């Protein structure tokens, strides 16, 4: 069981190149399916559900290879069934629903826990689906989806904002006949990122980014280079890392409009930001963090899974600062393991109280959520001695060598083998 031994205090300064968006790489991945024609899907990170995908993809007759980008060859798509035995590690394996039967009148993908239990998690996308003319097919453990001809172009109204079903119905909708409107779509950067992806092979699409996406389906996908956009989550924790240290770090490969909101929270902590058309600087001028109050929101609103990331900034800022999780339920289950790092924090309701202290004692710890997670990591970074973070297993799925980029930045961080 990895582990990550790490020596403190240490300011965290320098450079760091901020990795592509998992969470763009996969629906794009998927979108891919659309295309007639080869694709080059550049800046895709090297991660477990990108191998994942890389095989679910194969399987149904599309040829891929990767480096830093991933190409592309579905021309010959000729399987339309995701099994069990490729799905079971991946919930993004839904998206292979909307493609198939988009671009053949057929698909089908396997439901971990069958039809009863897992049809559940993707009824919108199912919802979607069905506005969009297909007929769906809830057995044999399977959902599947068909429509004789092209889908059909549909007013879609969202009861729940969903990033999920957004991709699915967009996606979809590229090769319908006639116009798509997609009422309370996600309004996510990731959920930009795929529709960009989306016009690059030759889709009509409009009001990515905002509550109404508008689609005007169109008879086959081309081919193409993409780019994926930057990690924005892995950008804030990198931004944090700097601002809890008072450190300096410039952000390469990094696009500050999806960050309007923690740029802003970051100044109000006292940190010295500059950005340019791909690059984020943050000095702190070799000071304290100043606490904030923090509310997260919907998209373009503070992001939840900046958080854990934030609240571990109050937790050595000067003053008190309160984050309030204002949808979100039970996000707090790691500030036990700061407290006992020497914290000081009061969890009420959706909310934590954090009293700044001036510095952090290393010690053992653990969380389950990726963001608690690396969150523990930056804080043995700058506490006193040796901390012990246990399980980074989690980290190793949405952080592209977080190690390397740490050390970079002056950490003292070792990779422990099994304790
Ligand atoms: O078929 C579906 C799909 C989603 N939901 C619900 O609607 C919400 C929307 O899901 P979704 O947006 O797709 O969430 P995730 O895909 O798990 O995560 C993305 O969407 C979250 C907001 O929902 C953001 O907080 C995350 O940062 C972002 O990565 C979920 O809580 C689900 O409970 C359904 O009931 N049925």
């Amino acid at each position: 069981m990895d582990k990550f031994r790490v020596q403190g205090p240490t300011r965290l300064q320098g450079e760091v190149t901020i990795s592509g968006a998992k969470n763009a790489a996969l629906p794009i991945l998927f979108a891919a399916l659309l295309a007639e024609e080869p694709v080059e899907i550049q800046n895709v990170p090297k991660l477990k559900d990108i191998d994942t995908t890389m095989k679910l993809l194969t399987q149904l007759g599309t040829k891929v290879e990767r480096x830093g980008s991933v190409w592309i060859d579905a021309s010959n798509v000729n399987n339309f069934s995701a099994p069990y035995d490729l799905v079971k590690t991946m919930r993004a394996s839904i998206w292979a629903l909307g493609p198939l039967v988009a671009r053949f009148g057929q698909g089908q993908v396997s439901l971990p826990g069958g039809c009863a239990i897992g049809a559940r998690p993707v009824d919108l996308h199912i919802f979607g689906l069905e506005k969009l003319g297909a007929e769906i097919k809830l057995e044999e453990g399977y959902v599947k989806a068909s429509v004789n001809g092209r889908l059909k172009g549909a007013h879609i109204v969202m009861d729940k904002v969903s990033v999920g079903a957004t991709v699915t119905i967009m996606s979809a909708a590229t090769l319908a006949e006639g116009t798509t409107i997609i009422e309370n779509a996600a309004r996510e950067p990731e959920i930009v990122d795929t529709a960009n992806f989306l016009v690059a092979l030759g889709a009509k699409i409009s009001g990515q980014g905002t509550d109404r996406i508008t689609i005007e389906g169109v008879e086959r996908l081309g081919g193409g280079v993409y780019r994926v956009l930057p990690d924005r989550i892995e950008t804030g924790t990198f931004l944090v890392a700097a601002a809890i240290s008072g450190g300096k770090i410039v952000c390469r490969n990094a696009q500050p409009d999806t960050l309007d909101a923690v740029l802003a929270k970051l100044r109000e902590a006292g940190a010295d930001i500059e950005t340019g058309e791909d690059w984020i600087s943050l000095d702190m001028h070799g000071k304290r963090p100043k606490a904030v109050t923090v509310r997260t929101a919907p998209h373009p609103a503070f992001p939840t899974d900046m958080q854990a990331q934030f609240t571990l900034l109050n937790l050595v800022a000067e003053g008190t600062g309160v984050i309030t999780e204002t949808i979100f339920e039970n996000r707090f289950m790691h500030v036990p393991e700061l407290i006992r790092m020497g914290a000081h924090a009061e969890i009420e309701s959706n909310t934590v109280i954090c009293h700044g202290v001036e510095k952090l004692s290393g010690a053992q710890v653990m969380a389950t959520d990726l963001r608690a997670s690396a969150s523990l990591v930056l804080a043995g970074c700058i506490a006193e001695g040796t901390t012990v973070v246990d399980r980074i297993y989690h980290i190793d799925r949405g952080y592209e060598r977080i190690e390397d980029k740490l050390r970079a930045l002056g950490a003292n961080i070792e990779r422990v083998k099994g304790e």
